[PDB]
């Protein structure tokens, strides 16, 4: 689709199983996400921005269903306030900034 | 432009006279800058990202150019990581996402 910015560009995502809401977020590096399970191996990771830094865990190679288009990165676990889909994934699902 | 996103979107604007860089955020609501001077009386604001809620300066009807762009609107000044362009002024420039 085509998505104004009027409000935040929220989609349903599904991972791990889960549907989830998300922002679309063209600021944001890597896909952060709310407290929840994922398969196989991580590491420790420090993220940061407005307000500080937060620690998470990274998972690689994690499929996301993004409003319909399904893609695979990692995906970094933590105590984010919103779930955020950043450029690697955004990237696999096509996404532009077009103005 | 058709702005993709295997890199950070950055873009040149103009403020103050003055060419800096700044980051095409759809994640963030509003446009935060780096410590500068602005004209004009402020009023506080509270903003969130991703390591809690801070205090910034709020400007109003502040002439901006984003990547050539003309706009005027609300430019906030505090610390943030880098200038962030927010959807106030990315929905002023007609700027969507698009997959
Ligand atoms: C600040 C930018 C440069 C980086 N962030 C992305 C931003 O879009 C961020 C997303 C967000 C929205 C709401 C609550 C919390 C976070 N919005 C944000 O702070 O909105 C503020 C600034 C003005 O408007 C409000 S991040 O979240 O720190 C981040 C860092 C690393 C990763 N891998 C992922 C995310
Ligand atoms: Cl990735
Ligand atoms: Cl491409
Ligand atoms: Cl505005
Ligand atoms: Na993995």
């Amino acid at each position: 689709p085509q998505i104004t910015l009027w409000k935040r560009p929220l989609v349903t995502i599904k991972i791990g199983g889960q549907l989830k809401e998300a922002l679309l977020d063209t600021g944001a590096d890597d896909t952060v996400i709310e407290e929840m399970s994922l398969p196989g191996r991580w590491k420790p990771k420090m993220i940061g921005g407005i307000g500080g830094f937060i620690k998470v865990r990274q998972y690689d190679q994690i499929i996301i269903e993004i409003a319909g288009h399904k893609a695979i990165g990692t995906v970094l676990v933590g105590p984010t306030p919103v779930n955020i889909i950043g450029r690697n994934l955004l990237t696999q699902i096509g996404a532009t900034l077009n103005f």
